[PDB]
């Protein structure tokens, strides 16, 4: 759910997940996908494409188990879909951390998302 | 769409809409509804219920025309659904303005939305 996703992003990046990524660029947070603004935005693009493959669980609402071991996200137990979901969320948390170097505040709070160029197919 | 909705909120409140309301409380921005945190949150509660009565258009991506006249939002659609949508968005913009006096920053950036108590039927 939004909670596990946000907590993962926080644990990896050290940044409040909702503030930095809740409405970032053309792909992060609210909305669907769009032409990525930067590398951070591309993380979210990939993430949303990851969500499309899921069958049997709801990435927005369903809760799942993971833990923090040796400063690493470790997906737990779960079933087929929740495991895949957990790994989706882990991957975007890692990707966002990896691209902190080019994170740009000017892409925060983008309620102009409807002006984004249409995203390519996943 | 998110653009018209954001702009209305900005025009009424004077505040960046995505920053203040993109992930606020249990009802504003990302996600569904939940037990309202405060009056600002209840505005968004009502708004999301308003969206449910819409038929013929899609509130998240559909563009529409309104104007700012005598510092008042004036909906300019002769499309029933888009008119209804416009009025939904106008009402929440006004409601948020009216409840600025109790707006609380601590409810901003709530990626803990899944812990919200379940919302009543609209
Ligand atoms: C707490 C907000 C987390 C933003 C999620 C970014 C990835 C996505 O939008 O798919
Ligand atoms: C970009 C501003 C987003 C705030 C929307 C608040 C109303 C709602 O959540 O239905």
């Amino acid at each position: 759910s939004l909670f596990e996703l946000g907590k993962m992003i926080l644990q990896e990046t050290g940044k409040n997940p909702a503030k930095s990524y809740g409405v970032y660029g053309c792909n992060c947070g609210v909305g669907g996908r769009g032409k990525p603004k930067d590398a951070t935005d591309r993380c979210c693009y990939v993430h949303k494409c990851c969500y499309k493959k899921l069958t049997g669980c709801d990435p927005k609402k369903d809760r799942y188990s993971y833990s923090w071991k040796d400063k690493t996200i470790v997906c737990g137990e779960n079933n087929s879909c929740l495991k895949e979901l957990c790994e989706c969320d882990k991957a975007v948390a890692i990707c966002l951390r990896e691209n902190l170097d080019t994170y740009n505040k000017k892409y925060r709070y983008n309620y102009l998302k409807p002006f984004c160029k249409k995203a390519d197919p996943c």
